[PDB]
């Protein structure tokens, strides 16, 4: 995955549909992991919770549908590759 090349700020705007998707709130509240604003990659504790929450799978699929780029999204000190996150999520659960 891309670990150096940074996303243009416009990449953030791709995430807009998530705010009107109920799965976002359910997943974030259940796990303590935040996508908006982005906290980064889920911690193992957060991932455990996400992997047992149907809505987190729904959320991850909804992010995939936005076609996130393979680049580092920079939000203050938070740095993550959203495409990496969503592609690796399902296998990370087991
Ligand atoms: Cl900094
Ligand atoms: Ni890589």
């Amino acid at each position: 995955w891309e670990e150096t090349k940074e996303c243009a700020f416009t990449e953030f705007f791709k995430l807009a549909p998530l705010a009107s998707n109920p799965a976002l709130s359910v997943c974030q509240d259940a796990s303590g992991w935040q996508m908006l604003p982005p906290a980064g990659y889920p911690t193992p504790e957060q991932l455990k919770l996400m992997c047992g929450t149907a809505e987190c799978f729904t959320l991850i699929d909804a992010i995939k549908a936005l076609n996130p780029n393979d680049c580092i999204l920079v939000f203050g000190d938070v740095r993550l590759n959203v495409k990496k996150l969503v592609t690796e999520f399902e296998p990370s659960c087991f």
